[PDB]
């Protein structure tokens, strides 16, 4: 197998490719990493202070996880499937999603996306793909 | 095949699911619109004024787009693959993203990611898993 990280630094990107997997995180705060194997891909991406990006692959799984913000995302393509997570925070929203695919879920495709106000939350699992969208921008409101 | 629309209006969210094709917008001056096929799956969702979403999948693809705020996402998975694009703009800016997959793209798989404010744009092409995510601040 091979392993990848990369730690967020202000003012530039960092990458990292070891074999199929791919990390790379921009500004301090960030951080992007991941696991695969020959058969499979991982690509991670982080951008801004408080992103979070994780993606992990076994088998011939495509795992892709995108994190700008205030944002977490991880990607599990375990034995098949492509998972991909997409997070974005933006002006005090964290967003926090994750997609998994396997062999044994129990639809073959399942898509979320949730995009609203302060914390927002998503999940997605299916055999064949399984792609997680969350989108939070500012506060929830108060009343 | 489908066809799928949603136009955004204040109030509520509108959906339109139409077999294998969902669309969904929240807000005037969103809209999400897509094309699929019985094997295939297109989502778009279009999120505030000024977001468009547009989906197309034929075959055995995936199409997903997301577009909040002054944003324009485009997925065309044309006979296979997984095409997703997030595409995120504040007031001020502007981002414009897709993602295509075709097997007559010449590498298995692509990701681009752009940050940044003003106008931005990227673009993904792959035989198998194409996804663009842009975000743009002003």
């Amino acid at each position: 197998g091979y392993s990848c990280r990369a730690v967020g630094v202000d003012g530039r990107a960092v990458t990292d490719i070891q074999g199929t997997c791919h990390a790379k995180a921009t500004g301090a705060g960030a951080m992007a990493s991941g696991t695969s194997e020959p058969g499979s891909t991982s690509t991670a991406t982080a951008t801004g202070r408080g992103a979070t990006a994780r993606s992990t692959s076994t088998g011939r799984g495509t795992a892709t996880t995108t994190a700008t913000g205030t944002a977490s995302a991880t990607s599990n393509a375990i034995g098949q499937g492509t998972a991909t997570t997409t997070a974005t925070g933006s002006a005090g929203g964290r967003a926090t999603g994750s997609a998994t695919t396997s062999s044994s879920a129990s639809q073959p495709t399942q898509t979320q996306t949730i995009t609203g106000p302060g914390f927002q939350t998503a999940k997605s699992f299916a055999r064949n793909t399984a792609t997680t969208t969350v989108t939070a921008s500012h506060h929830h409101h108060h009343h």
